């Protein structure tokens, strides 16, 4: 069915990825690379009274409590999802090997009997009916930029001012580039504007992933995390093998004299792919703007803040049905891809444009170093974008085209198993765009509050409301998988976007409330993904800027976690007894310090003045920027706290370029 070329560092289609600058040769020849991570200045992840710190709290916690999860997989009591050994991990050290990509997903879909593209006719309404909505009337924005950011694949650079030049010059020229493209000629379009590559592999690390104390044996197991070799990439599964990548760690002894207590190993690793700048900017200039319509219009189900913003919406429900989605990117069907695509024209929209967008989605992708000694190589021609490794996490609309799928997976869901009676407002495009509008504005016996793969499914009183209750009961039997799209169940330990809806013993959304996930707090603190850099200056192209922060804004973050206090207090004892330390004590000095350094940035805080006047969220991205990309979004922090992390390109030249693309 097809192998995927593959070429190695040396071909010239591989060379031809690398500017001839040493930042872009550097970065095509990275190596597999470990070491322990800076968990706070001057604390090393694997610090043997960190790890004995990390043993006293897993355990206590464990035992002291223990989850609290009905069968129907909500939470209630103590609003523990699971135990707490998640962070026994040698941070910066992973599991080996990781992953390679998959060139194809066609045979993952068919094996697991997930569609070829829509099922019905109704579907392909929908789906497409989803499209409307989102690209519809879109309102010009300045480009934003992160400003710790790279460029990836051509030039590898991260100075800003090249990203503005990069940038500009992209959305002058996207338009005789996907021209080119349109004829076939993607080397031309990739030689004289950057436009199309690959995408750049980097693995990137989940710093707990879930370990299991055996009582048959008293030590601990961890989950095995299956993993593809070569070629099983290149064939699509066709052949290679697919495996458990070792989580181990003992090595860590003969190779680095380092000393892994018992039940402790190496964090599980992800793949993840930075885009072509080039190719970006000119699909970013288009998904700023529709994320602000669905964010606005929408707001109902796809915008998200506060714990509050959410109880407000599922207090209403009869009936919440939290699930949950199994290999999302992986299995993020390509032939929708092309749907949209196709729909995409059918409204306008300029086709240069939107061959820019599909084949964005197609693009091959060179891996790094998944593991020692272990392939620098392009899987997928350039001259002809190919892939189907479906949805790249670089892509520069990631979340919309997860959000897209989903969303009208999740009403199909409803629709088929609760609804029927709905199916006749859904007769032509006109019907279903007024059906799916009304739909995501919350105004329906059935609702929807998502992101991506994580939602929230929701009925009031209505027809709708017996069936659902069968949908629910489906899930929890799981011996039927409820959707021709992708692999669902239900969420064991059911949360949304971050926070936890606990559960009375009602068993109501109604008397139901959400707290945030006091396991988070934990991982945040003790097991953050990257150090803290002090290796860099400028304390805003730093992975974790004011880690420090964190502290003035966990309250308001964790504080109604039934057990907040009593985790506070595990804390500075078994911190106590691994520093003969307080913690607290620790934790204030980071706070005054990065507060009082905060200011430097903030060209607006009258230097020594306070937090004053800046907002939990503000605090928990100036301490973690990732979250900009999963949880919140540019209006939902504070603008004087926004230029601190990004930067960006004038509306006017955005402006002049949407015009050439939209349709109206
Ligand atoms: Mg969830």
């Amino acid at each position: 069915p097809r192998r995927a070329p593959a070429f190695p560092l040396s071909d010239i289609k591989a060379q031809m990825l690398f500017a001839n600058n040493i930042k872009a040769q550097q970065a095509s020849k990275r190596s597999f690379k470990e070491g322990a991570i800076e968990t706070y200045e001057g604390l090393l992840s694997v610090d043997p009274r960190f790890l004995s710190f990390k043993n006293e709290l897993s355990r206590y916690l464990t035992d002291h409590f223990p989850a609290n999860v009905d069968e129907y997989g909500r939470v209630y009591g103590n609003g523990v999802r699971t135990n707490f050994f998640g962070m026994r991990h040698m941070n910066g050290f992973p599991m080996i090997p990781a992953t390679w990509p998959l060139a194809s997903n066609l045979k993952k879909r068919a094996d697991a009997d997930l569609a070829d593209g829509p099922v019905s006719e109704r579907d392909n309404l929908l789906f497409r009916a989803a499209v409307r909505l989102m690209f519809s009337d879109l309102e010009p924005v300045p480009l934003k930029i992160r400003k710790g950011s790279s460029t990836c694949i051509p030039y590898f650079s991260n100075d800003m001012g090249t990203k503005i030049e990069i940038a500009e010059r992209a959305l002058e020229k996207a338009e005789e580039a996907g021209n080119l493209m349109l004829q076939g000629k993607f080397d031309d379009a990739y030689q004289l504007h950057q436009m199309g590559g690959a995408y750049y592999v980097v693995y990137r690390a989940q710093s707990t992933d879930a370990i299991t104390l055996d009582p048959k044996t008293g030590k601990f197991v961890s989950k095995d995390r299956m993993v593809a070799d070569f070629e099983y990439a290149v064939t699509g599964g066709e052949q290679g093998s697919l495996f458990a990548a070792s989580k181990d760690a003992s090595r860590l002894k003969e190779q680095y004299g380092i000393d892994v207590p018992d039940g402790f190993f190496c964090e599980r690793r992800r793949t993840a792919m930075g885009g072509p700048f080039a190719l970006n900017a000119p699909i970013m200039a288009v998904a700023q703007p529709v994320r602000n319509k669905i964010y606005s219009k929408y707001a109902y189900t796809f915008h998200h803040t506060t714990r509050l913003n959410k109880e407000e919406k599922v207090k209403e429900w009869s009936l919440c049905v939290a699930t949950d989605v199994s290999d999302h990117d992986t299995f993020w069907p390509g032939w929708l891809r092309d749907l949209i695509c196709d729909e995409l024209l059918n409204m306008g929209y300029a086709p240069w444009w939107v061959k820019l967008f599909e084949t964005s989605l197609k693009l091959p992708v060179y891996v790094g170093a998944p593991a020692p000694e272990q392939g620098h190589t392009l899987l997928g021609d350039p001259s002809n974008p190919d892939l189907e490794v479906g949805l790249s996490s670089g892509q520069g609309a990631t979340d919309l085209m997860g959000t897209l799928l989903m969303s009208i997976t999740y009403l199909v869901m409803q629709l088929d198993h609760t609804a029927p009676h709905l199916n006749s407002r859904i007769k032509d495009m006109p019907s279903a765009c007024r059906f799916l509008d009304s739909y995501w504005q919350g105004h329906e016996e059935i609702r929807q509050i998502s992101k991506s793969d994580d939602a929230m499914l929701g009925w009031t009183k209505g027809r709708a409301l017996v069936g659902g209750h069968r949908l629910f009961e489906m899930l929890k039997e799981g011996k039927v998988n409820p959707s021709p799209y992708m692999k669902i169940s239900y969420e064991h330990g059911g949360a949304f976007l971050g926070d936890i809806l606990l559960y009375d013993s009602r068993r109501e959304p109604g008397s139901a409330i959400f707290v945030g996930n006091i396991n988070s707090m934990l991982n945040n603190q003790f097991s953050p993904e990257y150090g803290v850099q002090s290796g860099v200056r400028d304390r805003s192209k730093r992975k974790r800027p004011f880690p420090g922060l964190a502290w003035a804004s966990m309250k308001d973050t964790y504080g109604a976690c039934p057990i907040y206090s009593d985790v506070l207090e595990a804390i500075e004892r078994c911190w106590w007894n691994a520093f003969g330390e307080s913690y607290r004590a620790y934790r204030e000095d980071m706070l005054k310090r990065d507060t009082l350094e905060l200011s430097r940035y903030v060209a607006s805080m009258a230097r020594q003045a306070g937090l004053a006047e800046l907002t939990p969220i503000d605090l928990e991205v100036l301490a973690d920027p990732n979250k900009l990309q999963y949880k919140w979004t540019e209006a939902d922090v504070s603008a004087n706290i926004h230029e601190v992390l990004m930067h960006g390109v004038s509306v006017e030249k955005t402006e002049r370029f949407l015009r050439s693309v939209m349709p109206r």
